[PDB]
């Protein structure tokens, strides 16, 4: 009866902030890209539990929060034991928690005769994480609003991408909170940037949350500077901590990573 579901990561191929919302959130423009980098989620019939291999408490886990809201909305008891093998580190800017939430809930909804429609499911996961609705789509999509208003697109981006992930966990809240008015841009500026990236101009990627994350967490800056030294343009996903570049990992990078406690992920798009 136990089943396995894969939970993919994303990167932001550019992110812009338009301004503050009264709710405390921020209006943004970003290009989401799903990457072949997965948590392994095992689902079995049993008492409701959500466990990970990295000691995330159950009450703080977004999957648990979503399953309980599912129980609440539906009146149906969730009799599933969830174990998540976390390959995607929390605070990496890769949406691992949000992906976990989307994929488990999509799956549990299906297993229970689909009481929630596709709009309702997207509402549920979106109310917990703005990054979660993207993972109900996958592939490539422009995220507008807070990220949850999605437009599927076809990009001309392919080939090698290497993620370099330092041990430090970046707080998405602490970074967003550091945003001054000089960091904001008009949506017209950002919309022009995104279409160039979509057409394959990766040099057009930028992300002000990365700029700020590099100064709040000096180790993100060290990774960034190290990638430059290796001869590549570095880019930052989410609010950090992940730095990515379009190329392969050399032995010198792999050694630096092993010494420094960085995680290196070699992907092909
Ligand atoms: N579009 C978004 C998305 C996220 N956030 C900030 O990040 C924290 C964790 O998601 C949220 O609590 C919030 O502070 C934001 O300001 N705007
Ligand atoms: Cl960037």
């Amino acid at each position: 009866h136990m089943i396995k579901v894969l939970s993919p990561a994303k990167i932001n191929l550019g992110l812009w902030v338009l301004g503050r919302l009264p709710s405390g959130y921020h209006e943004i423009l970003t290009l989401y890209q799903e990457i072949p980098f997965y948590d392994e989620i095992y689902i079995r019939e049993g008492v409701l539990r959500v466990e990970t291999n990295i000691g995330i408490p159950q009450e703080e886990n977004l999957v648990y929060k979503g399953l309980r809201e599912f129980e609440r909305i539906t009146g149906i008891e969730i009799n599933y034991s969830i174990f998540i093998q976390k390959n995607i580190p929390p605070g990496a800017g890769l949406g691992g928690g949000s992906s976990n939430l989307a994929v488990v809930l999509k799956k549990v909804n299906e297993l229970l005769g689909s009481p929630l429609s596709e709009e309702e499911l997207r509402e549920l996961v979106g109310s917990i994480s703005a990054d979660a609705p993207f993972f109900l789509l996958g592939k490539s999509a422009i995220g507008r609003g807070k990220g949850e208003v999605l437009e599927p697109v076809e990009t001309e981006i392919s080939g090698k991408i290497t993620l370099v992930i330092p041990q430090v966990s970046s707080s998405t809240g602490r970074v967003y909170s550091s945003l001054r008015e000089e960091h904001f841009v008009t949506p017209e500026y950002a919309e022009e940037k995104i279409q160039r990236i979509i057409s394959g101009e990766v040099e057009e990627i930028e992300n002000v949350l990365g700029d700020i994350a590099r100064e709040l967490y000096p180790e993100i800056n060290e990774v960034y500077r190290f990638v430059e030294y290796l001869g590549f343009k570095p880019f930052v996903s989410g609010s950090g901590s992940t730095v990515y570049f379009f190329g392969g990992a050399s032995e010198e990078l792999k050694k630096a990573a092993k010494m420094r406690g960085w995680k290196v992920v070699e992907l092909e798009l």
